[PDB]
C-alpha cells in the first residue's frame, strides 16, 4: 500500500464532474473544482486545471496527472508548514500517509487547527491521539474515511485498507 493507493481507496475515481460530500464541485481523484454553486464556475476552472476544453469531462490519464501535482503540493504543504513539518518528522512511513491523506482532504490549514491531535501525535500517544482526533466534524461528517485514517494512526499498519 502506499499515499495513492491509499487515497485512491479514499476518493474513487470520476470522470465527469461531480459534487463532493460537502456539495462542491470536483473530478477525477478527489480534485475540488471550486466552492461555487455555479456548475459554469466549474467548468471554467477545470479548462483552465486541464489546459483545453473539456466541457465537464476529461480522461483517466488527465485525472491521474492532477492527482500527482495534488498529492505532491500536500506533501509540500506539509514540509513548509510550521506546524506540521515537525509532526511529520517524527511519524513513521506509514503515519506519514495518513497525515497526507488529511491534509489533501482538508487542507493545511484545517489540519494544522487540530492542535491538541498533533501533539499527542508527536509524542508517540497513539490511542490517545486517536480519542481526540475522533472528536471532530471530520469524523462526523465523514465518519467511514475518518476511521480508516483513524486507526492507521492508531496502529501504524494498513488494517483498514486491507
Amino acid at each position: 500500500m502506499n499515499i495513492f493507493e491509499m487515497l485512491r481507496i479514499d476518493e474513487g475515481l470520476r470522470l465527469k464532474i461531480y459534487k463532493d460530500t460537502e456539495g462542491y464541485y470536483t473530478i477525477g481523484i478527489g480534485h475540488l473544482l471550486t466552492k461555487s454553486p455555479s456548475l459554469n464556475a466549474a467548468k471554467s476552472e477545470l479548462d483552465k486545471a486541464i489546459g483545453r476544453n473539456c466541457n465537464g469531462v476529461i480522461t483517466k490519464d488527465e485525472a491521474e496527472k492532477l492527482f500527482n501535482q495534488d498529492v505532491d503540493a500536500a506533501v509540500r504543504g506539509i514540509l513548509r508548514n510550521a506546524k506540521l513539518k515537525p509532526v511529520y518528522d517524527s511519524l513513521d512511513a506509514v503515519r506519514r500517509c495518513a497525515l497526507i491523506n488529511m491534509v489533501f482532504q482538508m487542507g493545511e490549514t484545517g489540519v494544522a487547527g487540530f492542535t491538541n491531535s498533533l501533539r499527542m501525535l508527536q509524542q508517540d500517544r497513539w490511542d490517545e491521539a486517536a480519542v481526540n482526533l475522533a472528536k471532530s466534524r471530520w469524523y462526523n461528517q465523514t465518519p467511514n474515511r475518518a476511521k480508516r485514517v483513524i486507526t492507521t494512526f492508531r496502529t501504524g499498519t494498513w488494517d483498514a485498507y486491507k
